[PDB]
């Protein structure tokens, strides 16, 4: 097996953000998905622990509403065979407002029979809340 | 080979932080390591990129100085041959005002000879700035 499955994640969840098309994302998250990503949701509701498929697509439903990806920096990835890690830079702009935010986070997945059963994301949140807003 | 760098630096930077023993950690120190830890460098002067033992040591003593951890939970940990990645939250109080503080962190090491060449750490500086304030 020679093409990753953090690597059709990644695809997935472009079409979903970018394009708002969210049929491979639904194929490639496991019913029962057991997801989080650590932020402030006060500021971002989409943030925070999920449990199971349909809220994890809520999250990203949200996330493609809020912004608009324009680039992708990978900078760190350790590859396992059910299992990845990495370090990814997002440049984006905002909805609405247009404002250029850039995102470092760090990503652990974890896979089984090609769908991402685990997910985990910290990133630099004192930055990101900074960037957002403006002050 | 059987124990992993990661946990001979796991070691060595414990015995720096909470006992200010530094010789093993230096030991472990590529002279010419490539680090950064992302977060703010106005609270916290000890963040941002070094290169050098000289200047990580000198982020690790400001740390040292600043905070005793007193609980550590490991919570992903991916190995390679030469490499790692992981995410551990760390439980900690605060030098002085005995504040307590959680700081979630995730962490990609890269090592050369069985020293640390590479260290990356991005985490939840919002939520770790909050704990600070305390407001």
């Amino acid at each position: 097996m020679t093409e990753h499955s953090l690597w059709r994640f990644s695809r997935a969840l472009h079409r979903a953000l970018n394009d708002r098309q969210t049929e491979e994302l639904a194929t490639i998250i496991d019913d029962n998905i057991d997801w989080a990503i650590y932020g402030p949701i006060d500021m971002f509701p989409f943030f925070g622990a999920r449990q199971g498929k349909a809220a994890v697509l809520e999250v990203c439903r949200q996330i493609a509403d809020s912004v608009r990806i324009y680039r992708y920096h990978r900078e760190s990835v350790m590859l396992g065979i059910d299992s990845a890690a990495s370090m990814v830079r997002y440049s984006l702009t905002a909805a609405g407002t247009n404002r250029p935010i850039s995102v470092r986070m760090a990503l652990f997945t974890q896979f089984q029979n090609g769908r991402l059963t685990n997910l985990r994301m910290v990133l630099d949140t004192f930055d990101l809340v900074e960037q957002a807003l403006g002050r």
